[PDB]
């Protein structure tokens, strides 16, 4: 009983027993939640999801960027063990507990900038987004926030506000919060096909977006910019050099909290600690959840103590957040992380996923785009000879992956998108395997 | 090293560790994090908590109604052991596993109605109202909802429009989700004040609510009607006979939805399985988290299939939601709930606490009122001789109390409010004690 490190096929998929478990699925669980490959999973660790029928499949997606450190990672599983025979939960608003405070003092540690900092735990990003904003207004007491045009932020009320796409996010839920505004990202790909210069010069794409948000809010409106250093669910897109180093100065400037949504590119996925260390960006709050604890529901803001602390006592909180098992695992995770060179593992996945993908791209001009850092790449398929999105060609790639069981992801604002989020604990063999496949399917 | 259930006091309260640690909790969490009382614990379970200085103090607040069948259950621990080796994560909208569809199954059994129903999991109560809500407006392509006057229902921007009270929970953290409106409770100590009728006939308290949304909005621009079947942080309010069955009858005459937020009063706590159960009430969809999993970060939205199918695929979920450790520990509750008999358990603390309380209030009429059911009962103080919130009374015999080493909370618009939620797992003599304290600490 120990999982072999290699991809396997005894059925096809999804097999018999997934079928019959999706049969009790379609019964039980509201239809508005959707599956991407239909398998049922009994085990996972290093590189491979093992299902129902006993087939080994190459994990590309880990979970969507949340079992980084590897599924069930030996640290966590032992920190969970002992936690969870000592106490489950006592809310930290009653009664507190070191774990919570550790946790605060570890991301205070390893998040961006180096002054006074304090942090407060949740159970989603959903949570820790909406609680950045809580912040942000109560320190500014103005009412605006901005948000970016390919933004993904979360499915409450405000979270979906502050995201773009109207399908499956925000179709019918509403009305939304008031004052949530939208201003345009640096994506250089496409700003490249009308203006070169404003692709390339990041802090020209932010005077662009600077120049609405002055004319269509105005600063003295404005509480908080909230963006993604690397949009997610938009599509992977990396901003040009320069983009946000320019909206930092512009809210300092201006009396504005900047606020990094690190929700995906947080906790060594990107090749750094967090996303905004590439650039050496330093914002007011950084917002973290998925990748933090290995799995476990937990997330949480970090940022500037005088931000921080302007609710007034008892207006941040909730009942199970920094829930004591979570944050057992959180900092077996950070732990896990520093002791066994996660960041570089990450580093090395860039260098071997990017060199593929743009060998493939020379051979093959439907990859319009190869972007991302660390282990969150992504490529961007077009009609060949031009840059118009094939979404069909995406499906049909990401189906024919599934079938030869591989779990891969697509995403993008226009449905066009494949990305790649391994666990850092695949092995090298494994994730070229996954290459491998991918490029048999494109090839005939 | 097994727990010993009995009250001991070492140090004061708190005691020179916890104070110590309080020093770090300053230094790193945020000033928005209120806490009741600041001794930090380190084992839990029975009617105990065990602090850092090793004091053992008797726990009448369960987290906040969440560790009803007691901390670290043993089906429970056994659960997260076995799971969190397996997997810790690998997002159900990826790849799904049998513990989510299992939850959701359970959960459709031992809900209100005999009808086909659907779940959906998230990870906090905040998150399945907001849900709930969601599906509401999916299915009638309505806007509006009514909530209540003494409503508590979460610290995301929507739900924290739900909830009526500004101070902590609002204050400085909008502007607010639209289109919430706001209607009188059953609240039969207080209408009593002014119409006798009124706090007995609970059809008639219907009637004064339905009234005004019907004046102030309009069935046909009505998504949902939200309630508490007892009211909780607003105090404990237990609803006049026949109030939420003519609710619930005039939403089905009117095609509006109708929700009951069993967040705090589901799970055993008071008496039945849920809430609704005392006077067969049967909604549209039912809202769950706190004692559903013995303290893991889970919640749920369970109701007519119809109605939770009504969103588009991919129109709810959520990273971490269903999380399967989590999914391990609701099986592990519901099979503990059941096998041992805590439903009856929660009748026998009933009957031991009303019949302490009533007593009390015979021979003391600073209570107020006495009011609640299983073990969710609540004494409301008042200046002797009228009927007169008296929060000071309210706040130095809850501070006597935890000197005294007995974790007891306080609620209520007026935070005249005492209340006590111990877990099911509380001896009778613990519970005896417990309740022994606080006559002490009343009579001089
Ligand atoms: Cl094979
Ligand atoms: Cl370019
Ligand atoms: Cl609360
Ligand atoms: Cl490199
Ligand atoms: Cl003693
Ligand atoms: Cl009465
Ligand atoms: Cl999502
Ligand atoms: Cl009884
Ligand atoms: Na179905
Ligand atoms: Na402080």
């Amino acid at each position: 009983a120990s999982l072999d490190q290699s991809r396997l096929l005894v059925t096809e998929i999804p097999g018999p027993a997934s079928l019959e478990l999706n049969k009790r699925r379609a019964a039980a669980v509201s239809g508005g939640v959707g599956v991407t490959l239909p398998v049922f999973v009994v085990r996972a660790g290093g590189g491979i999801v093992e299902d129902a029928d006993g087939n080994r499949l190459i994990d590309l997606g880990s979970g969507i960027a949340v079992t980084t450190i590897g599924n069930s990672a030996p640290r966590v599983v032992d920190a969970v063990r002992d936690q969870v025979e000592q106490f489950t939960h006592t809310c930290f608003m009653v009664t507190p507990y070191e774990q919570y405070v550790a946790v605060a003092e570890q991301l205070n540690r390893i998040t961006p900038g180096s002054g006074e900092k304090r942090t407060v735990l949740f159970n989603s990003g959903a949570e820790a987004v909406e609680n950045s904003i809580k912040v942000a207004r109560a320190h500014t007491r103005k009412q605006a926030v901005v948000a970016f045009d390919y933004a993904y932020h979360g499915r409450t009320n405000l979270t979906m506000a502050l995201t773009a796409k109207s399908m499956p996010y925000k179709s019918g839920f509403g009305p939304f919060a008031p004052e949530i505004y939208r201003a345009p990202v640096s994506y250089p790909y496409r700003d490249n096909l009308l203006d070169k210069d404003i692709a390339t010069d990041g802090e020209l794409a932010a005077e662009r977006a600077i120049n609405l948000i002055d004319k269509q809010i105005g600063a003295a409106n404005l509480a908080a910019v909230i963006i993604e250093p690397i949009a997610g669910e938009g599509g992977f897109i990396v901003p040009a050099d320069g983009f946000l180093p320019a909206l930092q100065r512009w809210c300092r400037d201006n009396d504005v909290v900047f606020i990094a949504d690190e929700v995906q590119t947080g906790f060594a996925r990107t090749g750094a600690m967090f996303a905004c260390d590439h650039e050496n960006v330093e914002p007011d709050l950084i917002v973290t959840a998925k990748g933090i604890a290995d799995g476990f529901p937990l997330s949480a803001v970090t940022g500037r103590a005088e931000i921080m602390d302007a609710p007034h006592t008892s207006g941040l909180g909730g009942t199970f957040g920094g829930n004591p098992v979570a944050c057992a695992a959180a900092l077996a995770t950070i732990e896990t992380i520093e002791r066994d060179g996660m960041v570089e593992r990450a580093r090395q996945i860039e260098r071997l996923v990017m060199d593929r993908l743009l060998r493939l791209q020379a051979a093959d001009d439907r990859l319009g785009d190869v972007r991302g850092r660390g282990a969150m790449i992504a490529m961007e398929l077009v009609k060949s000879g031009t840059a118009e999105p094939d979404a069909a060609l995406t499906q049909k790639l990401a189906a024919a992956a599934h079938a030869a069981g591989v779990i891969v992801l697509t995403c993008g604002m226009f449905g066009n998108v494949i990305r790649l989020l391994p666990p850092l604990t695949i092995s090298d063999e494994l994730l070229s395997e996954g290459l491998d496949i991918l490029c048999q399917i494109l090839a005939d």
